[PDB]
C-alpha cells in the first residue's frame, strides 16, 4: 500500500496543488489521460522513505534539488545500509512545460554500476500521523485543500484534486471528527475495512455503538417459563452517551399466569437465565474488548453483571452487525461453565418482572483497542497503544450528534463534524448544514430538488432537539425569516454538541423513543391490502413498520343486533398474526378457535378484526382478576358479513 507521496503544482512555487498521489515505485509520472487548462504542472515535491547494502548516486537533473536526510544528493556517490530508513524529498521546478502531466522518475545505480527504477519495496510514504508544502495536521492533504474543497479519483490509484463527493476537512485536526483514522487515511482507503461506508466522509465520525440485544429468557424455580423478547437501543432529546437497551418479555401463552406457572410462595427463589447477542449500530468495528453490561429489574436493581474474557473475542464485532454472527449461536448468559454466576430473584422481585414483562440492558463504552493504519508497512492492525475510551470523548465534544429512525423504526446514532463557535482553534472547520450532514451521515439524497431518505420525503420525519438546541436553531430560523424548518435544511447550521432526534411522523413513542403505536387512521389504512379473507383467517399486506407496533389482534363474530362474540378473549391470546415469506400476514382465527375455523351460523353475522398496539397491550390481568380482553383499546381494521367472506 506504499510507495512516494507527491504533491503536483501548477504555479513554479508549489503554493496551489492540483494532484495529490502516491506512486508504487520511482515511476512518479502522473498521464495526461488521468486528468484541464489546469494540466501543466510548473512545480512537484516528493516526501517518503527509501529502504534496502551499498553505495548509490531522476529524469531532469538540471530542475531537481533533492535530499537524503536533509543531505543534498542531487542538484555524489553515498553509502546506504541494510535495514534502515532513509527520509526523501525531492522539489521540481520547470516554467513553461509545453507538454500536460509529468514523465517523470528517479533512479540509483549500485555498485555493480547497474541501474534500475526504484522497486515498489525501497520506497515508503511519510508518516502521516499525529522544501515544504503547508499541512499542519501532517495528515498529508495540503491546508489550501483542505478548506476549499476537494475530491477523489480513483484510477488503477487515489487523485485527490482540488474540486463525485465535494469534500472538505479541517486543516487544523489529523481527523477532522476527532476518531482515530486521519482525513487523508478516509478518503484514500487507508483504513480499517470494518469502518462503514459513511465514515470514510472527512466529516462524518467513525466510532462503535454497542448495545445488547436479548432474544429469548427462560425463568424456573430455584416448572418453567420460556418466552421470546424484544430489544430496542434507546434514546432518553437528550446529552447522555450512554448504551442502553429495553427488552420486552412475551406476555402472550406459548402453551396452555407466570406466579400460576411457577410454584412459588414467598420464601422461594427464581432463576433466569436469556440468550443475548451484542450489535454494533456506530461506525466502526470493536476488536478485544466487548463493553460490560448490567441487567436492570425496575429503575435500578442489578439482578446481573454480563461480560465477556477480553482478548478473547471469536471475532470482530463489526459495524451494521452482531457478536456472535447471526450464523452462529447466540451467547447464552450461563453458559453450558460450573463457575458462570447464577442470575437470581426473590419473590417480590419475581412479582416485579412479572408486573412489567420488561428487563434494561446498561452497556458501558468500554471498546479497547483500535485498528489504525501503519505507514511503515502500509497495514491495518490492532493498535494496542490506541483506545476508544481516549477517542470517544473527543469525538463526542465536537460533533453534533443526530439520532434517525427512518430504518425499521430503529434508532440510528450518527455524529457529524460541526464548528464550535467558542472555540478560537475551529476558524478552519467546515461549515456544516443540516441537509448535508443528512445527506453524508444517513445517506439521503434529492432526486427531485426534494430531501428523501429511501423513498420517504424528508417532511415524513420530525425534528426535535435538546433544550440548547431549539433555541439555538430557533433563532436561526428568525434570523433567516424562515417559518418552517423543512424549506431551510440547507441553511440551518450545525454545531458542535447539538443533540437532533428525527422520528418518523406515523408513529407514537415512548419516553425511550421506541415506536409504541401510531394514530387510528394510519392502522387502518395499512390494512385496506387484503389479499384474502375465509373463515380461517385473514391475508393482508402490511407495511413492515406497521406490524413493529402492533402487540396481536382480537376477532370477534358480530350477530344483527350488535351483540358480540370475541373468539380469543384473552389478554394473553392475541398473538395470532405470523409474517409469511412472502411479506404477507396472517391473521389465524383457528389458533385460539379450538383450531376450528369460525363457525357463522348467519350470513349476515359479521367478522371483525381489531388490531391492539403496543401502548394499549395489557400484559396482565386486571385489579380484580379480569384476563378477558374487555377494555383493551383496540383498532377495527377488517369487518365484513359472513356471505363477502
Ligand atoms: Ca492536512
Ligand atoms: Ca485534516
Amino acid at each position: 500500500s506504499q510507495g512516494l507521496l507527491g504533491y503536483y503544482f501548477s504555479d513554479l512555487n508549489f503554493q496551489a496543488p492540483m494532484v495529490v498521489t502516491s506512486s508504487t515505485t520511482g515511476d512518479l509520472s502522473i498521464p495526461s489521460s488521468e486528468l484541464s487548462e489546469n494540466q501543466y504542472f510548473q512545480s512537484a515535491i516528493w516526501s517518503g522513505f527509501i529502504k534496502v547494502s551499498d553505495e548509490y548516486t531522476t529524469s531532469a537533473d538540471n530542475h531537481v534539488t533533492m535530499w537524503v536526510d536533509d543531505q543534498e544528493v542531487i542538484n555524489n556517490k553515498i553509502r546506504l545500509e541494510k535495514g534502515r530508513l532513509y527520509q526523501i524529498k525531492i522539489q521540481y521546478q520547470r516554467e513553461n512545460p509545453t507538454e500536460k502531466g509529468l514523465d517523470f522518475k528517479l533512479y540509483w545505480t549500485d555498485s555493480q554500476n547497474k541501474k534500475e527504477v526504484i522497486s515498489s519495496d525501497n520506497l515508503q510514504l511519510p508518516e502521516l500521523k499525529q522544501p515544504t508544502v503547508p499541512d499542519r495536521d501532517n495528515d498529508g492533504i495540503p491546508d489550501s485543500l483542505e478548506v476549499e474543497g476537494y475530491t477523489v479519483d480513483v484510477k488503477n490509484r487515489t487523485f485527490l484534486s482540488p474540486w463525485l463527493t465535494k469534500y472538505k476537512s479541517s486543516p487544523e485536526k489529523w481527523s477532522t471528527a476527532s476518531d482515530p483514522y486521519s482525513d487523508f487515511e478516509k478518503v484514500t482507503g487507508r483504513i480499517d475495512k470494518n469502518v462503514s461506508p459513511e465514515a470514510r466522509h472527512p466529516l462524518v465520525a467513525a466510532y462503535p455503538i454497542v448495545h445488547v440485544d436479548m432474544e429469548n429468557i427462560i425463568l424456573s424455580k430455584n416448572r418453567t417459563i420460556s418466552k421470546n423478547t424484544s430489544t430496542s437501543r434507546t434514546h432518553t432529546a437528550g446529552f447522555s452517551n450512554s448504551n442502553s437497551s429495553t427488552v420486552a418479555i412475551d406476555h402472550s401463552l406459548s402453551l396452555a399466569t407466570w406466579a400460576e406457572t411457577m410454584g412459588l410462595n414467598t420464601a422461594d427463589t427464581a432463576r433466569l437465565n436469556a440468550n443475548i447477542r451484542y450489535v454494533n449500530t456506530g461506525t466502526a468495528p470493536i476488536y478485544n474488548v466487548l463493553p460490560t453490561t448490567s441487567l436492570v429489574l425496575g429503575k435500578n436493581q442489578t439482578l446481573a453483571t454480563i461480560k465477556a474474557k477480553e482478548n478473547q473475542l471469536s471475532q470482530i464485532l463489526a459495524p451494521n452487525n452482531y457478536y456472535p454472527s447471526k450464523n452462529l449461536a447466540p451467547i447464552a448468559l450461563n453458559a453450558q461453565d460450573f463457575s458462570s454466576t447464577p442470575i437470581t430473584m426473590n419473590y417480590n422481585q419475581f412479582l416485579e418482572l412479572e408486573k412489567t414483562k420488561q428487563l434494561r440492558l446498561d452497556t458501558d463504552q468500554v471498546y479497547g483497542n483500535i485498528a489504525t493504519y501503519n505507514f511503515e508497512n502500509g497495514r491495518v492492525r490492532v493498535d494496542t497503544g490506541s483506545n476508544w475510551s481516549e477517542v470517544l470523548p473527543q469525538i463526542q465534544e465536537t460533533t453534533a450528534r443526530i439520532i434517525f429512525n427512518g430504518k425499521d423504526l430503529n434508532l440510528v446514532e450518527r455524529r457529524i463534524a460541526a464548528v464550535n463557535p467558542s472555540d478560537p482553534l475551529e476558524t478552519t472547520k467546515p461549515d456544516m448544514t443540516l441537509k448535508e450532514a443528512l445527506k453524508i451521515a444517513f445517506g439521503f439524497n434529492e432526486p427531485n430538488g426534494n430531501l428523501q431518505y429511501q423513498g420517504k420525503d424528508i417532511t415524513e420525519f420530525d425534528f426535535n432537539f435538546d433544550q440548547q438546541t431549539s433555541q439555538n436553531i430557533k433563532n436561526q430560523l428568525a434570523e433567516l425569516n424562515a417559518t418552517n424548518i423543512y424549506t431551510v435544511l440547507d441553511k440551518i447550521k450545525l454545531n458542535a454538541k447539538m443533540n437532533i432526534l428525527i422520528r418518523d411522523k406515523r408513529f407514537h413513542y415512548d419516553r425511550n423513543n421506541i415506536a409504541v403505536g401510531a394514530d387510528e387512521s394510519v392502522v387502518k389504512e395499512a390494512h385496506r391490502e387484503v389479499i384474502n379473507s375465509s373463515t380461517e383467517g385473514l391475508l393482508l399486506n402490511i407495511d413492515k413498520d406497521i406490524r413493529k407496533i402492533l402487540s396481536g389482534y382480537i376477532v370477534e363474530i358480530e350477530d344483527t343486533e350488535g351483540l358480540k362474540e370475541v373468539i380469543n378473549d384473552r389478554y394473553d391470546m392475541l398473538n395470532i398474526s405470523s409474517l409469511r415469506q412472502d411479506g404477507k400476514t396472517f391473521i389465524d382465527f383457528k389458533k385460539y378457535n379450538d383450531k376450528l375455523p369460525l363457525y357463522i351460523s348467519n350470513p349476515n353475522y359479521k367478522v371483525n378484526v381489531y388490531a391492539v398496539t403496543k401502548e394499549n397491550t395489557i400484559i396482565n390481568p386486571s385489579e380484580n382478576g379480569d384476563t378477558s380482553t374487555n377494555g383493551i383499546k383496540k383498532i377495527l381494521i377488517f369487518s365484513k358479513k359472513g356471505y363477502e367472506i
